[PDB]
This record gives C-alpha cells, structure tokens and sequence, in this order.
C-alpha cells in the first residue's frame, strides 16, 4: 500500500435559503487511506460549533452539514483536505451562497409539500411525500438521519417524488427528509420521524 491522497469527489457550490440546511460532500482515496479535514475560510472547522457537523461515511466520504444556515456567518469557502502521510495533501473547496428573504435565483427549488411523521405496522408499506418544483426541474432524494437513503435497497423506491418503503421493518425507523436539488439551489424539507410498531 503506497499511494498519495486523491480527491475523487470535490465539493460543489451551494445556494441555500437562510435558516436552511447546507451540505458539502468530499471523497478521497490513497494508500493508506486519507483523513479528511474541513476548513472554513482556512480555519479548521470547530469541534465546538453546534451548527456544523461532520459525518464520515464509508467509501471515503466526508460530509459537512450546516444547520441552520446563518446569513452572515456562513457565507464562506469550505475546503476539504485529505492527507495520508504520502506526498502532498490534496484540497478542494466550494462556496456557499445564502439567500435572504425571497431574493432567490429564479427557479430555486421549492418544496410544496413535505413528509409528515408516521407510525407504521411492521409488514406494511408507507408512502412519504416530497412535492417540489423548480426550473430546471429538481432531482429529488431522501435522507435518513442525515445520511442518504440507499435506493439500492430492494424495498425502497420513489413513486412521484414520494418515497415508498415496502415490507416495513424496524430498521426503517428514522428521521427522514427530502431534498430538491437544482442548478440554482438546494432545499431540504423539515425532518420528521417514521416509527414502526409491532403486532
């Protein structure tokens, strides 16, 4: 195992509404595997700071989540850094544009309807609703517990931007949200819980 760190996914610029959620994704690889560090305006991102949380996900992914987005503070460059003790560190960065009030780019995604909390009996199927519009039309994806829902799962599909889960199992319990992603912006729905009862 002898390789220098490589960024295989760069962070992308985001536009978010104030009070919103924003996230940046980074991924890298090397031999041996790099750590990824997140920087704001060149300053490593605080363990303390309540609004930022960093999620490390297998496949080499690192995610920086900012919730709730603050209009002054959060308008900055977030850079992700990868090091493994071989060669040079590799870094990539992205900006965050924050939109006050309604002064949003035309066609910024809007979520007309959002998921509601539900209890579902084991073995039953549920539909969770996201309704969105934008131009260009938003791609819609679902998150549980801040993690992308895996649509590789046989039991999970999208109907009309709705998330359907068939043959419900306890493991499906979580806090779900829907994201509508646009060239213009990203919108996250309000998180809500899915509970599974027995019997």
């Amino acid at each position: 195992a002898a390789h220098p760190p490589e960024i295989i996914r760069k962070p992308q610029n985001q536009g978010v509404r104030v009070g919103g959620v924003a996230s940046f994704y980074c991924a890298a690889r090397g031999d041996p595997p790099p750590s990824i560090v997140w920087r704001k305006n060149g300053k490593k991102v605080s363990g303390t700071q309540s609004r930022y949380t960093v999620l490390e996900q297998p496949g080499g992914i690192s995610i920086l989540r900012i919730e709730p987005v603050r209009a002054g503070r959060d308008d900055a460059p977030y850079e992700c850094v990868a090091e493994n003790g071989v060669g040079d560190a590799v870094s990539a960065d992205a900006t965050l544009t924050i939109y006050e009030g309604d002064k949003t780019p035309a066609g910024f995604p809007v979520i007309t309807q959002g998921p509601g909390t539900r209890v579902i009996e084991v073995g039953h199927t549920v539909l969770m609703t996201c309704k969105a519009i934008g131009n260009p039309t938003p791609n819609i994806y679902w998150i549980k517990n801040q993690t992308k829902v895996d649509m590789s799962n046989p039991r999970y599909s999208l109907k009309d931007g709705f998330l359907q889960i068939e043959n419900s199992r306890e493991e499906d319990q979580g806090k779900y949200e829907c994201v509508a992603e646009n060239s213009m912006g990203t919108e996250h729905s309000k998180a809500t819980n899915l509970y599974v009862k027995v019997r």
